[PDB]
């Protein structure tokens, strides 16, 4: 599913991301925009045998099990396939753990590069949440 920007903003707010561990809602919407373009079915096969999954491009070496990533852990306790679903509930739950365990959003390279230095509230402009 390709979410609209505001549809995703509303879904993320309902699941508790606004100001989660100090990151306003716009951070999470901005991150999704640049990581996946709001596509729940996005993947990125990395050279190192891991794959990034879903709307937040969560990596299979650390966070979820895809059954084919050498030298892997499953910190979120999920199959990576749950991150390719239209319902973002499991992706959000895992993203929260990523931000707890990493003390921030630096796990998301596109957020680091495209979101940090911007007014991330722009990503919530117009949105009925």
């Amino acid at each position: 599913k390709v979410y609209s920007r505001c549809e995703l903003a509303a879904a993320m707010k309902r699941l508790g991301l606004d100001n989660y561990r100090g990151y306003s809602l716009g951070n999470w919407v901005c991150a999704a925009n640049y990581e996946s373009g709001f596509n729940t079915q996005a993947t990125n096969r990395n050279t190192d045998g891991s794959t990034d999954y879903g709307i937040l491009q969560i990596n299979s070496r650390w966070w979820c099990d895809d059954g084919k990533t050498p030298r892997s852990k499953n910190a979120c306790g999920i199959r990576c396939s749950v991150l390719l679903r239209s319902d973002i509930t499991e992706a959000v739950r895992c993203a929260k753990r990523i931000v707890r365990d990493g003390n921030g959003m630096n796990a998301w390279v596109a957020w680091r590069n495209r979101c940090r230095g911007t007014d991330v509230s722009k990503w919530i402009r117009g949105c009925r949440l």
